This record gives structure tokens, sequence and C-alpha cells, in this order.
């Protein structure tokens, strides 16, 4: 059955890693942002605690794709002039999802080189707490963040990592680097192939 409610929030591809704009065009660009979420629900779908993954998302080629691995996808109804757009789409999401579970996880969308193992483990670590989360590989933000029977209180964006300790959520220290290793640019992306990404993001990469 599994007791954890999956969530994640993808903003519009068009306004997607534009640090990423130097090595790709802008449809290679949306591609790779776009496989790096399959590759990502791929593996967290391989996730034993868990009872549902959902998307939430504006983007009509994301919800599609989530859609096609088998995801619910919540149309985002974050307002244009919103002025915390990714933490509003996760509060909007985590609405929903805990009519269903009493045990919430907001995963990031880019994290192609993301093993099951890893994910199967922070939440195993998770466990253990109320509120938790993994940082990102620089350590100044935030890959994952957990909610045991009680609100997440998302803090996503710039500095998410002090945020999320200050929000009193507690910092899990598994290594985990595929879980760590999101991609916001070049170097990251780098980085992650060498980890070894998934097969949609090493197939997106090379158009
Ligand atoms: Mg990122
Ligand atoms: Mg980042």
């Amino acid at each position: 059955d599994g007791d954890i409610g999956l969530i994640i929030a993808v903003k519009r591809l068009a306004a997607a890693k534009t640090r990423l704009a130097p090595v790709f065009s802008a449809q290679t660009r949306e591609n790779v942002v776009l496989a790096m979420l399959v590759d990502t629900l791929t593996a967290a779908a391989g996730v034993g605690s868990l009872r549902s993954i959902t998307v939430i998302t504006p983007d009509e080629a994301a919800a599609a794709a989530a859609a096609g691995l088998g995801a619910d996808v919540l149309a985002d109804p974050t307002p244009e002039d919103d002025p915390d757009p990714l933490n509003t789409a996760i509060t909007a999401a985590e609405r929903v999802v805990a009519e269903g579970a009493s045990n919430i996880v907001v995963l990031q969308g880019d994290l192609p080189a993301l093993q099951t193992q890893e994910l199967a483990e922070a939440i195993s670590a998770a466990r253990h707490h109320r509120r938790s989360f993994v940082a990102d590989r620089l350590g100044t933000g935030t890959a994952v963040l957990c909610a045991f029977g009680t609100a997440l209180h998302p803090r996503f964006g710039p500095d998410s990592s002090a945020r999320h300790r200050r929000s009193g959520a507690v910092e899990l220290t598994g290594a985990w680097p595929g879980l760590r290793c999101d991609v916001d640019t070049p170097a990251d992306l780098t980085a992650a192939r060498q980890l070894g990404v998934g097969p949609a993001t090493a197939r997106a990469v090379a158009h």
C-alpha cells in the first residue's frame, strides 16, 4: 500500500534552467528539463514506502509526461503575480495530497542521477522525526522536504537549507549523492553525469 504521499512541483519549461542556456538551445533545454523530471519520477517510483506521486505544474508538456508515467497531476493554480510561486504550488499540492496521507515528501524535479535506494533510505531516516530535509550537493539549497503527521511549511528557494534548518526541520545526513546533486548549471550537469544519470536525461543531452 505504502504510507508516503510524494509531491513534485514543476515550473514552466520555458522559464526553467536558464543557467543551462549556454550549453543548450531552447528546445533542447526544455527537453533536458523534462527528461530530468522523468528520470527523477522513475527512480522515485521504485520506492516501496510511497502511496502516491503527485506532480503539480502549470506546464501541459510536463503534465502529459508525469501522467504518462502513472503519477497524479494537479494543474498549478498559483497566481501570475504570486510573490512565492514554488512554495505556494507545494502547499496547494499538500492540501490535496493530505486528504490521502499523513506523511508527505516534497522532492525536487531535477535529480536525474537519483537512485531508488537513495530516496528510500532518506525516507527511512525521515521517519525518525516530524519534519526533516536533505540539503543539495553545494549545501545552500534543499533536495527533499519530509513531514510525518504534520504540515510541511516549505521554505524552498534561495538559502532553503538555512531556512529549513531555522524552520526546525532536521537535516538528514546520508551521503545519497544522486539525491543531493540537483542540476541548475552546466557544472551540476557534469557532476550528475559522473554519478550516472538516467535514460531520459542521457538521451536528451545527446541533441
Ligand atoms: Mg535545482
Ligand atoms: Mg539547486
